[PDB]
């Protein structure tokens, strides 16, 4: 097993017993990551516990991995822990399960239904400047992650269901409550760190009915689904996520309509308002680019007015800003694909069973691509330069038919936020502030300390 990668002539870090390569995850794993890229250079190979995985950096070979040859070899993720019932959510089902819930579900976030959200978040985008607006008289610091956690919230409970459960009006709220005790995935946390390096123990823990959730947040949303269901079975109106899962009750289930409404519950939640943190930590720290952003705003959306669908696309260095954000701190770190045959792709033989990883995060920051990669420079994506840059080094929402579904949902909500908070307020660090920030070791790509600032009226 452990003998794999040097057989193939492949190099790595020397393995160890039952470990692999365990050990050296103490540093975070996206600093491991980056170290083998510059130890052992474009393709390396390492052990998850008894697990090859090996990484790739080669723009070409990528492509092929994500895009080509998705469908016919590399079509999962990694089995994910114990999952019981969520084992049939889109991002977790394998092979035939996926296709037909990829199908059934993209249909969700297009040109006209991305359109019909915008009204409806623009409710919401009013009781947030609403919600500031009280700290902004007070004077003393505020949590982002909080403030812009209920946020999202607010909005994904509205557009997928909508359901107005007004969260902002809620520090007492429910449902933020138990979605956010959702995950333990830490590296350096008892629990994962036995899961892959005991995989033959998840096969036990399902016979348990023990989760990564043990039945307390799943229970609540269980029957808190089935809530928002039968108020829409009987009133009528718009058609929806919620409804579109209705409309194919005419081949979906029960417990498969509530695995999808939390997978879209939790990443709508934490994916957008930690971001949102990243991108106004950096603002704060660059203050050139927040008023710079603030002229575009306020030059396309004059006397403050509503943003909109269009008017939002309209905005080039906003999503210049974004996307430098994105590179800095891909959420995601890596992506990953099982490949599920014995296989060649561009010249080297990878084996049935092995992960085959795409280490997005350093790729982020290979210092052969980017010009000083620790640097927050919006205009490297500029219409200049934004052709420079390759789709398969920069990769935050993946890449191919696996891709992020939520793509388009997350870019123009996050933005539509911005816009909102930055046409009524600006942004400075104080002595709370984290000069410069510290990412957490624990396996999440989550700041080490919580992200506080100073929001002044305009
Ligand atoms: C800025 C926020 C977000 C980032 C950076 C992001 C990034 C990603 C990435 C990189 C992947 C995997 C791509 C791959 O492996 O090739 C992904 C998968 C996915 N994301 Fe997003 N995402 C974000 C927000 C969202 C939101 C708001 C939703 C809600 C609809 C969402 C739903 C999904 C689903 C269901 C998958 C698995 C896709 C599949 O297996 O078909 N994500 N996310
Ligand atoms: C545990 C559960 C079922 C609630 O969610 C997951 O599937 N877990 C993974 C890890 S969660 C933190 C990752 C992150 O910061 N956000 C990335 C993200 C999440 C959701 C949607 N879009 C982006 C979440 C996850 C689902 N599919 C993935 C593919 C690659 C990496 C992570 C994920």
């Amino acid at each position: 097993s452990h003998g794999l990668f040097k057989k193939l002539g492949i190099p790595g870090p020397t393995p160890l017993p039952f470990l692999g390569n365990i050990l050296s995850y103490h540093k975070g794993f996206c600093m491991f990551d980056m170290e083998c890229h510059k130890k052992y250079g474009k393709v390396w190979g390492f052990y998850d516990g008894q697990q090859p995985v090996l990484a790739i950096t080669d723009p070409d070979m990528i492509k092929t991995v994500l895009v080509k040859e998705c469908y016919s070899v590399f079509t999962n993720r990694r089995p994910f822990g114990p999952v019981g019932f969520m084992k049939s959510a889109i991002s977790i089902a394998e092979d035939e399960e996926w296709k037909r819930l990829r199908s059934l579900l993209s249909p969700t976030f297009t040109s006209g239904k991305l359109k019909e959200m915008v009204p409806i978040i623009a409710q919401y985008g009013d009781v947030l400047v609403r919600n500031l607006r009280r700290e902004a008289e007070t004077g003393k610091p505020v949590t982002l992650k909080d403030v812009f956690g209920a946020y999202s919230m607010d909005v994904i409970t509205s557009t997928s269901f909508g359901v107005n459960i007004d969260s902002l009006n809620n520090p007492q709220d429910p449902f933020v409550e138990n979605t956010k005790k959702l995950l333990r995935f830490d590296f350096l946390d008892p629990f994962f760190l036995s899961i892959t390096v005991f995989p033959f123990l998840i096969p036990i823990l399902e016979v348990l009915n023990i989760c990564v959730f043990p039945r307390e947040v799943t229970n609540f949303l269980r029957k808190s689904v089935k809530r928002m269901k039968e108020s829409r079975l009987e009133d009528t109106h718009r058609v929806d996520f919620l409804q579109l899962m209705i409309d194919s009750q005419n081949a979906l289930s029960d417990l498969e309509l509530v695995a999808q409404s939390i997978i879209f519950i939790f990443a709508g939640y934490e994916t957008t308002s930690s971001v949102l943190s990243f991108i106004m930590y950096e603002l704060a720290t660059h203050p050139d680019v927040q008023q710079k952003l603030q002229e575009e705003i306020d030059a396309v959306l004059p006397n403050k007015a509503p943003p909109t669908y269009d008017t939002v696309l309209q905005m080039e260095y906003l999503d210049m800003v974004v996307n430098e954000t994105l590179r800095l701190f891909p959420i995601a770190m890596r992506l990953e694909r099982v490949c599920k045959k014995d296989v060649e792709i561009n010249g080297m033989f990878i084996p049935k069973g092995v992960v085959v990883m795409i280490p997005s995060y350093a790729l982020h920051r290979d210092p052969k691509y980017w010009t000083e990669p620790e640097k927050f420079l919006p205009e490297r994506f500029s219409k200049k330069n934004k052709d420079n840059i390759d789709p398969y080094i920069y990769t935050p929402f993946g890449s191919g038919p696996r891709n992020c579904i939520g793509m388009r949902f997350a870019l123009m909500n996050m933005k539509l936020a911005l816009i909102r908070v930055l046409q009524n307020f600006s942004f400075k660090p104080c002595k709370e502030t984290q000069i410069p920030l510290k990412l957490s070791l624990g396996g999440l790509l989550q700041p080490e300390k919580p992200v506080v600032l100073k929001v002044e009226s305009r």
